[PDB]
């Protein structure tokens, strides 16, 4: 949809107005999603519904010796957005695994997402502050 974001502004802002309202909606929105409304990191295990095989190669960085790759790592992944994938900076090593695992998540919950969600954050704020 050419105007989506538009729409996901829309429905940002029809969120905040059953939320300014004090009405529900049968919305069940990830945990994911929820913090980013919130301005909250996600956490690793978000990833485990959204991405399984992405949370079980993050539990294999995890408790596990770099060395066990047989290979190098940076803080580079392909990530699809708009149908375009492009190779995308996060910013390996034992100190810096503990930022790729965040800092790669964010990038696999929100770069794909990340005006749409721009848009619905600019609709809900417009009408819910965000503190």
């Amino acid at each position: 949809n050419p105007n989506h974001l538009s729409y996901f502004k829309f429905v940002g802002r029809i969120v905040a107005k059953a939320v300014y309202d004090n009405r529900l909606l049968e919305c069940y929105f990830t945990r994911s999603f929820y913090k980013h409304i919130l301005g909250k990191s996600v956490r690793y295990t978000d990833m485990e519904s959204e991405d399984y095989h992405f949370y079980q190669g993050l539990v294999y960085l995890l408790e596990n010796d770099v060395s066990t790759l047989g290979y190098d790592l940076t803080f580079s992944t392909e990530v699809q957005e708009f149908g375009v994938c492009e190779v995308r900076d996060l910013k390996v090593t034992e100190e810096n695994k503990k930022e790729y695992v965040h800092l790669v998540c964010q990038m696999r919950m929100t770069g794909a997402i990340r005006k749409q969600l721009a848009a619905f954050l600019e609709g809900f704020y417009e009408i819910i502050p965000k503190r």
